[PDB]
């Protein structure tokens, strides 16, 4: 039978991509028969265009671009419950001595974002905006897409922005890695809550590969090759996708 190909971005874990998907690669192998590749890009922009094109099977993209890619008929699969159940959510970060204390007070400032399709890395605060009838370029003296919530936290740190609006997780990840880096900035502003970020297949795929691999994603950890692969990634399981929990997404991406 024909590959099956897995689409990533390869700024989530540079250099360490294929060390944490390799046994879901394995698992997938094993379930499907199937030899996988894994094909990794840059940005959202580029992993979503493999989606809408048919040009990959299955892709783990994040909440922004699964809103997109659901209107080129993109199907969820399942999405991940990681260890501790995690709620999802945007920070925005400033340093603790730059006396920018709010996200108001970074108006006329110098601001990162990571990727255009990022919602915690851009949408959720591009939908805050419209609140006050402006946009970052209206808002903020500069913006800068760094493809890297790490590298826009470095980013405040160093001075080189005066904030950034990355993942409330990479955050937290970060502060327990690089305590001094972490004891020099502060949270400002949250955004709201919404999903996990899902697995998708292609609109191209077909019923039966769809039903198959939707099946070999919720029983996961059941299978011993499966537990190998969620032990890697740090995840529990797979759970069945709640449209409801990107419901404030869909409502933000009609306003801009």
């Amino acid at each position: 039978p024909g590959v099956f190909r897995v689409a990533v971005s390869s700024m989530i874990s540079p250099l360490e991509t294929m060390k944490g998907y390799g046994p879901v690669l394995s698992y997938i192998e094993q379930q499907t028969g199937r030899k996988v590749e894994l094909v990794q890009r840059r940005t959202y922009r580029e992993v979503n265009e493999l989606i809408r094109e048919n040009k990959i099977d299955l892709a783990f993209i994040c909440t922004y671009s699964f809103v997109e890619a659901e209107l080129f008929g993109a199907r969820p699969v399942a999405v991940p419950q990681v260890e501790g159940n995690p709620y999802y959510q945007a920070v925005v970060i400033t340093r603790r001595d730059s006396g920018i204390n709010s996200l108001e007070e970074l108006r006329n400032k110098r601001f990162a974002f990571t990727d255009p399709m990022s919602f915690s890395g851009h949408i959720a605060l591009r939908g805050e905006l419209v609140k006050v009838d402006r946009t970052p370029e209206t808002f903020f003296a500069s913006t800068f897409y760094t493809y890297s919530h790490d590298n826009s936290l470095r980013a405040v740190y160093d001075g080189i922005v005066d904030g950034a609006t990355i993942d409330s997780l990479v955050f937290r990840s970060s502060n327990i890695l690089y305590p001094e880096i972490g004891a020099a900035l502060q949270v400002v502003h949250v955004s709201p809550l919404v999903g996990a970020p899902p697995v998708v297949v292609s609109p191209g795929l077909s019923e039966e590969d769809y039903q198959l691999i939707r099946r070999a994603f919720l029983n996961m950890h059941n299978e011993p090759l499966g537990k190998q692969a969620l032990d890697t990634l740090f995840i529990d399981r797979f759970v069945m996708v709640n449209s409801g929990h990107y419901d404030y997404i869909r409502e933000i991406a009609g306003k801009i």
